[PDB]
């Protein structure tokens, strides 16, 4: 892919966070915390899991970022609707406004309904995403591996503004501490 040149730089929106989420500074990175982090609840926040969405929104255009993904056990990735449901149950699915990939159990599978297995010979350390509104079509890159394409939704109805979208998963297990980082341009 040539998608490099549509980087964006992506900063993560606190008020939608988690109350377990730990932002840093630079709002770069994204963590699960120990406990409570002592913020006061919102309708923004993300009520079930361990989600924060981007403040930036996009309603035209190509877009492309990266996410650091190292170490972790599990994760899930992409973007959504500004329109999404925070609270309560709910799947990662193109019908509930999501366009996502993850990693769970060591199985990476794409956001479908029902999920679709995805091929992955070199896990990734890092993932490039590219959004093409017009388009329709939000793609998945294994930056790992020479940057070989893991996923495309095309004829995607996007059906309003897109947020880029992050899920830093449960660490019931003690080896999914590690932090979701932005990487830099
Ligand atoms: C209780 C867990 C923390 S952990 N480390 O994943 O066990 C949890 C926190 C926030 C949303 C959903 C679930």
């Amino acid at each position: 892919h040539h998608h490099h040149h549509h980087m964006v730089h992506i900063t993560l929106d606190r008020n939608t966070a988690n109350s377990w989420l730990i932002i840093s500074k630079d709002r770069r990175q994204v963590r699960m915390g120990d406990t409570h982090q002592n913020v006061s609840d919102n309708k923004e926040r993300f009520s079930n899991y361990p989600m924060v969405l981007g403040a930036q929104r996009f309603s035209s255009g190509k877009m492309y970022w990266e996410v650091d993904v190292t170490q972790k056990e599990a994760w899930d990735l992409g973007v959504c609707r500004d329109s999404v449901q925070r609270k309560g149950q709910f799947s990662l699915s193109p019908e509930n406004g999501f366009w996502t990939i993850w990693l769970w159990q060591d199985s990476y599978e794409a956001g479908t309904s029902p999920q679709t297995t995805l091929h992955i010979q070199v896990p990734p350390c890092q993932i490039g995403i590219f959004v093409d509104y017009e388009a329709g079509v939000v793609s998945f890159y294994n930056i790992t591996d020479h940057g070989s394409l893991i996923y495309t939704f095309s004829e995607c109805v996007f059906a309003g503004p897109l947020r880029p979208f992050f899920n830093v998963g449960f660490n019931y297990s003690g080896g999914n501490a590690a932090p979701l980082k932005l990487c830099p341009l």
